């Protein structure tokens, strides 16, 4: 497991990830003859592994960064992605309180729709934009499997805003800042982390490309939220400003 440190709280290798999707992961690593293509596609379904991947990629020597796991695989090669495809063998999880079925549904199903949104806009490479929608909560996971038993506490007393206040009470950090700093330390430029954290405000009104990736982060979370439970005039009204075609998003 990884060591929790006050300071700088990090984990990585220690993220769980789904079982069947481990067993389905392994079984296209084992098998003889599997694609650049298919082992990342399988790959990208899981935000632990996928964590991991970018982060062996982004370690200092290397050269620019990655933000998909195919990227990665270009970049470092088949093989070695596949060693830590096959290190899976080697969880899902110890947080009683946390959903980690709900979870791994939701953060696919927005990375899933942050994509397509992306791949009808001009802001960012839709892959990597998939990518952020997968791993833009992770700072949960995180929480969930540093501290299961506090973490169970939290979880059953608070939710929204009353819950951030308790995680930074009991670990001096909350699952919004800890994906920001996970997703520094995987390697993602700032301009990414502050379109995620715009992305959370009630509002967004900031222009730029900025302002409009996070208001695209926001229809995919907020789209992925309403599919798993319309959209409120002001999330229209966003969507209609980042400029959208509909709306096989609201369903499939
Ligand atoms: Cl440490
Ligand atoms: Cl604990």
């Amino acid at each position: 497991m990884d060591r929790w440190n006050m300071h700088k709280p990090m984990l990585c290798d220690s993220l769980p990830t789904a079982s069947r999707t481990a067993a389905a992961i392994l079984n296209l690593a084992q098998r003889e003859d599997v694609t650049a293509e298919a082992l990342a596609q399988l790959i990208q379904t899981d935000p632990a592994l996928t964590g991991r991947i970018l982060r062996f990629a982004n370690a200092p020597a290397t050269r620019r960064p990655v933000a998909s796991v195919i990227d990665a695989i270009d970049l470092v090669g088949l093989p070695a992605v596949r060693q830590f495809a096959l290190s899976l063998s080697l969880r899902e999880g110890r947080c009683e309180a946390f959903d980690y079925a709900a979870y791994w549904q939701k953060s696919l199903a927005r990375a899933v729709a942050l994509q397509s949104i992306t791949a009808q806009a001009s802001t960012v490479a839709p892959k990597e934009a998939f990518t952020l929608g997968l791993l833009a909560d992770v700072g949960r996971l995180a929480l969930a499997t540093a501290w299961p038993e506090e973490y169970s506490e939290c979880l059953r007393k608070a939710d929204g805003e009353a819950l951030i206040a308790l995680e930074r009470e009991r670990f001096a950090t909350d699952h919004d800042e800890l994906t920001r700093m996970l997703l520094t330390d995987w390697g993602f430029p700032q301009v990414f982390i502050d379109a995620l954290q715009l992305s959370q405000q009630d509002e967004i009104r900031d222009e730029g490309r900025t302002g409009r990736f996070a208001r695209q982060l926001a229809l995919a979370q907020h789209i992925a939220d309403h599919r798993l439970a319309a959209l409120s005039p002001l999330l229209r009204a966003e969507a209609r400003r980042c400029g959208l075609g509909d709306e096989d998003l609201a369903r499939l």
